[PDB]
């Protein structure tokens, strides 16, 4: 669906790299906080395999969106009831905001992946619609920032993170599925 090892990234803000209490940011950083959630990732390893063949998006695109919206479930497990974020928009291990879809399946379930992963390739068809040309790395790049702000807050590709969470998300996520592909979990 466009190629996350041709994809370029300045991985996650200085503001992101803090909250994991790092002392640098950019690609490093997305790294060591994939790294972070690469343990609770194994939980899913059967749901994110199953969802990418479903979808046909690489599994460590998958992962790297779990990692950036709930820490693989490490910040949700705990919310009344679990599974919440976003207040209290986002459900899930990867943060389907109720606003525009009725979140289904339990917060940690592949019902749930499915349905997220699904919503990520919606924003790639709309994104390969509006900017056709863009190569299908910047497409692909694009959909994941349109995951977090809507594609009409997808501009220009120079652009492409600055209306989303941190003004890195697209960023962020491209750097830890780039650490999940090299590394595995
Ligand atoms: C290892 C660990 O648990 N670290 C915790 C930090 O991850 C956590 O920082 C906050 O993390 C959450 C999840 O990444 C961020 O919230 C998410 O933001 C995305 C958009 O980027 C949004 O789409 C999700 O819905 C949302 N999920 C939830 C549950 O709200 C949040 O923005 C981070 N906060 C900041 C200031 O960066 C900190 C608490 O901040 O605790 C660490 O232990
Ligand atoms: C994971 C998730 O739920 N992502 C949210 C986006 O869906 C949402 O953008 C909105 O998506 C809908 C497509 O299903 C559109 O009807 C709507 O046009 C679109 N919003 C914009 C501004 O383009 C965004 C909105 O910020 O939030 C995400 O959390």
């Amino acid at each position: 669906y466009g190629d996350i090892t041709q994809v370029e990234t300045s991985g996650a803000s200085s503001k992101t790299s803090r909250q994991d209490k790092l002392e640098y940011d950019g690609v490093r950083a997305s790294h060591t906080m994939a790294q972070t959630d690469a343990g609770r990732m194994e939980k899913y390893k059967s749901f994110i395999n199953n969802v990418a063949k479903k979808h046909v998006v690489d599994p460590a695109v998958i992962a790297a969106i779990i990692s950036r919206e709930s820490r693989a479930g490490n910040v949700i497990f705990n919310t009344t009831p679990p599974g919440w974020g976003d207040n209290y928009n986002g459900f899930g291990l990867m943060q389907v905001d109720k606003r525009y879809h009725e979140p289904r399946g339990a917060w940690n379930s592949e019902e749930h992946i499915d349905q997220a992963t699904g919503i990520l390739v919606n924003f790639i068809q709309l994104i390969q619609k509006k900017f056709p040309s863009w190569s299908t790395e910047q497409q692909l790049k694009g959909a994941i920032a349109a995951y977090n702000t809507g594609d009409g807050r997808v501009e220009s590709y120079e652009s492409v993170d600055s209306r989303t969470t941190g003004k890195d998300y697209s960023n962020d996520v491209v750097a830890r599925a780039q650490w999940y592909k090299k590394n595995g979990f």
